């Protein structure tokens, strides 16, 4: 499934190239700006861990997911993943424990030391 996929044949968009973060671009979008930090930005998305065990989508709630982009708001790796995006992009994302919730994990629903897989729908970004 995607998630082997990604690791089999995504880009490491890390800094450090420790594979934190790996992207593959499924649907290409449209210019070429890419939100840049403190942008206001807007997606859908839908989550798992790698493991299948939890699945989370922007769809349940009826709605866009907005965030600002860098101000701590989501994982590293959504501000590392989604500033690499074009407005219509959808991508997907494989993201080690060091980008996400760590060994701390988040719980109930984030466990200790969890890859987590994303599809990302860029929608939209404003500037603050
Ligand atoms: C750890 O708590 C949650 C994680 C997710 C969804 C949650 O609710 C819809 C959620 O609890 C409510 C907090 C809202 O804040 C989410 C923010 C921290 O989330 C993130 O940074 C990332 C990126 C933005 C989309 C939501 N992301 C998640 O990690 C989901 C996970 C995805 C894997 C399956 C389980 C939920």
């Amino acid at each position: 499934g995607a998630p082997a996929t990604v690791t089999e044949q995504g880009e490491d968009i890390t800094s450090k190239k420790d594979r934190g973060v790996l992207k593959i671009v499924k649907r290409v979008g449209n210019g070429e700006e890419t939100p840049m930090i403190g942008d206001k930005v807007y997606v859908h998305y839908k989550g798992k861990l790698s493991n299948g065990k939890k699945f989370d989508s922007s769809h349940d709630r009826n709605e866009p997911f907005v965030f600002s982009l860098g101000k701590g708001q989501v994982i590293k790796a959504w501000d590392i993943g989604v500033a690499t995006m074009k407005k219509g992009e959808i991508a997907h994302l494989l993201i080690k424990p060091e980008y996400a919730y760590g060994s701390a994990g988040s719980l109930p629903k984030i466990p200790s030391n969890a890859t987590l897989f994303f599809e990302i729908e860029l929608l939209d970004f404003k500037g603050e």
